[PDB]
């Protein structure tokens, strides 16, 4: 009941104590694994409280100091009469950065605790939001010296009143269904770059074209507002070695941005608190380029290469795939725009894991997807066991705005 | 109560009752899962149970379940184990038995061809060498002059755990693995401890890179003894490069049948500890892990270096690019020699019409996410995207623990 966990390139163990303070649950059972699958009061809400309040107090080294008990029966009494509660901007932080420290699927934790986070708590208005929006684009941009970013708009009150950023990400590419077929644009964002026009946007119908922002706030009808271009790095997609690929007319832009997720802290639930960090660069080139439901430019490369592509076993598909995301990373290196190569971003979660394993017992991963989609065994995690489990204060899915709104 | 699948690369979806028959423990827990853990003399007790439950699977799957032929089957079963505590399995029941132990292997991509295994039945054999001689037959019948052709050889089944007969190699063909003085490895570094204990038996090492390893066998719990398979049933193939000639210089090779020995086969409660099993290998399998794992022969940074590569930092992709070049060398290489092998985008789309067509007239098919993916360029085959269950369903090949951790030294 005090798991180990082997590394079989190295024989390194970890023994797991941290994940008896689990909460949620998994998914799984005795009897069958879900590992795979992709989503699985007053009264419940102060023991929340207590939970997240006496780990906050513990971090602090002031468990059971007259600080933390005042505060207990302080957030005590407010559940009694408010129904809720407000956290101090410190258990905000806080908050904030073991969320991201206890996301299973996330290959970048080793940065979990240089998060920098807005406090967007006093915000009113899609105008307001569309704000702070901007401001934390260009903090976290950096001019290409990117920066981990939160920011965190007002708690769920009583579901009428939700804050939402409707758009997956801050930034992302347009998608426009071709009359004869195929895509233009990015496949992903088909449905989404549809609500937009739907609700009112003058679509350029380029290939990169930037989304705009559908704010809404307090629960009422969403915004559209345009992100100032000035603030959207983007970076030119060309190859060291092959002249031809900059023919291809390609480009990503620097900042991931994800604005979807929920996030829980000692009970509370902030629906929207967009996050961003910086690439890897499979992030863009293997999934953002090359899935059969995204670019699929995978085929003009290796026929720009000249690859034999009549049959599967010459295995130009992985070669083309190699091509493409040495030149996203070439180019964003190129520009001095943030980003990481996989080989990198693996070991350092192993060097993160190693940490957590010696100053907290342990780190909750999720193999399926910390596994990089490319090159997957010559990578260390590959061969790393991991226990998948879930902790508190975390990163949640939430629906699609979309399908729930009383518009 | 029903599951769902979605495949997220077409929208796909199905639904899984046959995890319902499901027994035996996954390791996970409602609050802990435990996918990407590597491993997560049995009495009359609770032996029948096991018997009735297959049984009435094979009777189910011949549409005799409930007729007189089963009931007296059962009857039979019954009271030969109240008699002699454990009971034989028909040569139908065996191959029954051992088709479906791999169609129950959540973790083998090849399933699409389940239903086509050579089942050979040496449960008459005695001694190591009538294993040598059963071994011997099997290679050659599965290679096939590179045709190969998927095979299992069935040993006798447990009785006290103490006359057990084992195959003390992990697989029938691997190449010997040698530790040298100054700390490096020649050979394949992940059969040194193998290599080893042959070696300590009386083997004679010729100490060379691709030495094929003497065949060490266990017959009835006595102490295992070796022979050497005969070079003309090993079938190898020298591995080179379509475009790159000097490839051929770095003096690979590499067998052509992969048949794996070490793991055990679960009947109906029998436990069948020796019961080799070999099928064709996916390129990615040697190309990937054979040759570029770290832990293995490593020839990556060798490959990169005639490659001419930036090999300085890791964001010039070097070592991914290398490893492609090694894939498509492996799979030019078995195909150049007309010898049986599948390339990984080939398998996993298999496996998904394999996976489909299980749902539909199956109504699940346990799966392994984990280990189906393919260990190079996962997300541009199509299993990355699809959402899988995993169940352990019985009959089942387990792992089991290596025989000369456990085993009682005879002298
Ligand atoms: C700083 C560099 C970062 C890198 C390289 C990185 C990388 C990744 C990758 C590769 C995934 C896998 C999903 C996929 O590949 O499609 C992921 C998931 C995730 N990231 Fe990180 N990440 C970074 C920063 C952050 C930050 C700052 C946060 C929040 C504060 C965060 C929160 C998450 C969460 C919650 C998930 C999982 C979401 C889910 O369960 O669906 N990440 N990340
Ligand atoms: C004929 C073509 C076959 C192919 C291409 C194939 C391929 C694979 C691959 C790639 C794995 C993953 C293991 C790894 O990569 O390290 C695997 C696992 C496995 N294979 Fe298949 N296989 C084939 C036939 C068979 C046959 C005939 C059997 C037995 C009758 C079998 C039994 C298994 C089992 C039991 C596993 C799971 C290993 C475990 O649980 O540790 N396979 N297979
Ligand atoms: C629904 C299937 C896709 O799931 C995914 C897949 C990936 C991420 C994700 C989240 C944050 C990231 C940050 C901060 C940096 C970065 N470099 N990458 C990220 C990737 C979220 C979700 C949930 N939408
Ligand atoms: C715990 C270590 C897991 O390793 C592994 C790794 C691989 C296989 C395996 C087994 C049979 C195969 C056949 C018939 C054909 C083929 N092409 N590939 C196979 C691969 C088994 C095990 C379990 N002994
Ligand atoms: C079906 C499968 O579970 C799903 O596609 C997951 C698998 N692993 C992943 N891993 C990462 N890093 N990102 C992903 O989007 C996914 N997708
Ligand atoms: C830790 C991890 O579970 C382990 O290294 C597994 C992962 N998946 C695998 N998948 C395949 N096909 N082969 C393997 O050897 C492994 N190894
Ligand atoms: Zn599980």
């Amino acid at each position: 009941r005090f798991l180990k966990v082997k590394n079989w390139e190295t024989d390194v163990v970890l023994t797991d104590t941290l994940h008896l303070k689990s909460t949620l649950e998994t998914g799984c059972t005795e009897h069958i694994c879900m590992g795979s699958i992709m989503l699985p009061t007053k009264d419940q809400l102060f023991p929340l409280a207590k939970e997240f309040l006496d780990q906050y107090y513990s971090s602090i080294k002031r468990f059971g100091s007259k600080a933390h008990m005042d505060r207990l029966e302080e957030v005590n009494k407010e559940i009694e009469s408010t129904s809720t509660y407000q956290l101090k901007d410190t258990e905000l932080i806080y908050g904030a950065k073991h969320a991201w420290r206890n996301a299973s699927r996330c290959v970048g934790r080793i940065q979990w605790s240089k998060l920098q986070v807005f406090d967007a708590r006093d915000c009113t208005t899609a105008h307001g939001m569309f704000n702070y929006i901007c401001n934390h684009v260009k903090y976290a941009t950096n001019k290409g010296n990117l920066r981990s970013a939160i920011t965190i708009f007002p708690q769920r009150t009583d579901g009428k009143h939700d804050f939402r950023v409707w758009n997956s990400q801050l930034i992302r590419y347009a998608g426009y269904k071709q009359p004869d077929g195929s895509t233009l644009g990015d496949p992903a964002n088909v449905q989404f770059t549809e609500i937009c026009i739907q609700q009112g946007w003058k679509a350029p119908r380029g290939r990169f074209d930037v989304l705009p922002l559908l704010l809404q706030a307090n629960g009422n009808d969403p915004e559209l507002f345009q992100i100032p271009p000035e603030l959207v790095l983007e970076v030119p997609i060309r190859h060291p070695k092959f002249d031809w690929f900059k023919d291809l007319g390609l480009k990503w832009y620097g900042l991931p941005a994800v604005s979807n997720m929920l996030l829980e802290i000692g009970g509370l639930e902030f629906s929207a608190c967009p996050f961003s960090g910086w690439y890897m660069g499979t992030e863009i080139g293997v999934r953002d380029y090359c899935d059969n439901s995204r670019y699929n430019i995978l085929e003009e490369v290796a026929k720009k290469m000249d690859l034999d592509m009549r049959k599967t076993s010459s295995l130009w598909k992985d070669q083309a795939l190699v091509e493409i995301n040495i030149a996203v990373l070439y180019s964003f290196q190129s520009d001095k725009v943030t980003i990481v190569d996989h080989h990198s971003a693996t070991e350092s979660f192993i060097k993160h894991m190693e940490n957590e394993y010696r100053c907290r017992g342990g780190c909750p991963a999720d193999w399926v997807w910390i596994v990089p989609p490319m090159s997957g065994s010559i990578t260390p995690v590959f061969h790393q066991e991991m226990l998948n489990y879930r902790l508190t204060p975390s990163f949640e899915y939430q629906p699609d705005p979309w399908n729930t709104h009383v518009w």
